């Protein structure tokens, strides 16, 4: 099993919310546009833990 | 105990390397300039480890 994929873990340290998401880039990894959606998206993910759930969405 | 900072690992399942980086970014985990160097940065350390250099750009 080689293949090419990327697994990128972001957890927050003042939340103590982990998250981790899969995703297979090789130059898209450089993107900006790609790293930012990844790094927006596993905040994006982080924070949708927090709304919706466990209290209503409000300070964001 | 309460410090606010991010954890975002970064694991080539390619190569089978990981890498993790603790920095606190909020709403730069958002910015693409910062995702994206953040998500390049932690790339390049990753590939960093693959190139005899050991030397990567990373504020000095």
């Amino acid at each position: 099993m080689g293949k090419a994929t990327y697994t990128v873990t972001v957890t927050n340290n003042s939340n103590g919310v982990s998250v981790d998401y899969e995703t297979e880039t090789p130059m898209t990894l450089l993107v900006p546009e790609v790293a930012a959606e990844v790094i927006k998206d596993l905040v994006n993910t982080v924070r949708s833990y927090d709304t919706e759930n466990e209290h209503d969405v409000c300070g964001w």
